[PDB]
C-alpha cells in the first residue's frame, strides 16, 4: 500500500533545504520510505526532482542527515538501469568515492552499499563507477584487518567485474587480482566465497 500521495512529493523535496533540522529528517525519511517501495514510487522520487537535493547532502558533517542520505541514494539506486543513471547524473559519485575513506565503518557501510546498488546496472552504469575512482579505493580496502569492511567492499567489487571486458580489465589494471587471490584463502567462509567469485569474473 501506498502511504504518501504523488502530490505530497515537491513538499518533501523542498523540505530538503529546510534550516529547521527535524524538517529536514522527516523529509529525508519519507523519501527512504518512498524510494523503498519498487521502480514506479522510485521514479516518482526522481521526477519530483530529490536527486540534487540528497546529493548536496553527502557532504554533510552531521551523519544522521548524511546516514538517511546514503539510504535514500542506495533505495533509488536499486530500482532499473535508467534510474542508476539518474543517481549517477546527479553527480553522486565523486561523494561516494569521498566517503571510502572515512574512519567512519558505518558511513563506510552505507556508502559501499549505494556504490555495489550503482555497479548493479548496466556496463554504462558500471564504467562510470570506475570513472569516478572506486577501484583504487576499493582495493585499498581490500586489505582492511576488518572483515565486515571486507565482506562489502567485495560485494562492490565483484558487482564491477560481472561487467563486460572493459570493465573487467579495469580491476585488473587497478591491481586487484592479488589481493583476491589471497581472500581466496580467507578462514572467513563468506569472504572466500565473494572473493572467489570475483577472481573468476576477471580471468
Amino acid at each position: 500500500h501506498h502511504h504518501h500521495h504523488g502530490s505530497e512529493l515537491p513538499q518533501m523535496v523542498q523540505q530538503l533545504n529546510s534550516p529547521d533540522q527535524q524538517e529536514l529528517q522527516s523529509a529525508l525519511r519519507k523519501l527512504s520510505q518512498i524510494a523503498s517501495g519498487g521502480n514506479e514510487q522510485i521514479q516518482a522520487v526522481i521526477d519530483a526532482g530529490a536527486l540534487p537535493a540528497l546529493v548536496q547532502l553527502l557532504s554533510s558533517p552531521n551523519e544522521q542527515i548524511l546516514q538517511e542520505a546514503l539510504w535514500a541514494l542506495s533505495n533509488i539506486a536499486s530500482g532499473g538501469n535508467e534510474q542508476i543513471q539518474a543517481v549517477i547524473d546527479a553527480g553522486a559519485l565523486p561523494a561516494l568515492v569521498q566517503l571510502l575513506s572515512s574512519p567512519n565503518e558505518q558511513i563506510l557501510q552505507e556508502a559501499l552499499w549505494a556504490l555495489s546498488n550503482i555497479a548493479s546496472g548496466g556496463n554504462e552504469q558500471i564504467q562510470a563507477v570506475i570513472d569516478a575512482g572506486a577501484l583504487p579505493a576499493l582495493v585499498q580496502l581490500l586489505s582492511s584487518p576488518n572483515e565486515q569492511i571486507l565482506q562489502e567492499a567485495l560485494w562492490a567489487l565483484s558487482n564491477i567485474a560481472s561487467g563486460g571486458n572493459e570493465q573487467k580489465q579495469a580491476v585488473k589494471e587497478a591491481g586487484a587480482e592479488p589481493a583476491l587471490e589471497q581472500l581466496q584463502s580467507s578462514p572467513n567462509e563468506k569472504i572466500q566465497k565473494e572473493a572467489q567469485e570475483a577472481l573468476e569474473k576477471i580471468q
